[PDB]
């Protein structure tokens, strides 16, 4: 639906106490399964098979993380553990302040999500594609310790 | 100037992996020294004498914290280390994603801040008073580990 401006911040401390930052802006869109809210947190890269309640608890994630999930070619998962819409549920259920899906290689996700007017989540679910997704992932993949800032309207 | 809706979240983990939350909403206003942006982070209680470059570096704060400063009666600080407007600068300079001043006992702060159209900060500066400030502080003081969510418009 409405636009989801997203900033990604890489940050190093300097000896002089102060932080340095690089920062990259992405456009994204807000799903109807999520709340159309601003939100901000440390980015966590969730494995699409890593958001599975097949396993009870994975590791510790401190409350308030931005969960980023790079979606797979649907063809390559016939037998999943969780819906696109119930993966979001669990991350949120587990501290995520926002969820971000790179649906580049699975655009049907959009609909499943955007036809989610049955019990939507308190926290935002955002999807990205195109050149906007390329960046994110090139940042998440290559990076480690990065903070996302998702703004609404 | 414009309103700054602020949520304060207390959060505990449950054995079952999931978080529980209590949450309290405050109204605040956005200073002209800050950016009128949404922002979110772990709340840190900065001492008004604790935001002093009299001391070079204090302790480690991970980038992205919401700095909360409860302002003193001006009468009780004739000889300060930093302006209201340069205290904000340093927190921001040191990772703060937002700054929050309880100006209850020092409303002049407002002006000093709101007459800050000379080189304003990338990150938001919010002030609160009244029943809105009472809450925050009653939460910060009594609490430990709490997350703030500041929304614009």
């Amino acid at each position: 639906k409405e636009t989801a401006f997203v900033e990604v911040v890489l940050f190093e401390s300097s000896p002089s106490g102060d932080y340095t930052t690089h920062t990259t802006g992405l456009t994204g869109r807000f799903s109807r399964a999520g709340a159309m809210l601003s939100a901000e947190g440390e980015i966590v890269q969730m494995h699409p098979l890593g958001l599975c309640n097949n396993n009870d608890e994975e590791d510790l994630y401190e409350y308030g993380w931005v969960g980023v999930v790079k979606l797979e070619q649907p063809e390559l998962d016939p037998k999943p553990c969780l819906t696109v819409l119930g993966k979001a549920k669990r991350a949120v259920q587990r501290g995520a302040t926002a969820v971000i899906f790179d649906v580049s290689e699975n655009p049907e996700a959009i609909d499943q999500l955007n036809q989610g007017s049955e019990d939507p989540l308190k926290r935002p679910v955002v999807y990205v594609k195109g050149a906007d997704a390329i960046k994110l992932m090139n940042i998440v993949n290559k990076q480690k310790v990065a903070r996302a800032r998702i703004q609404h309207l």
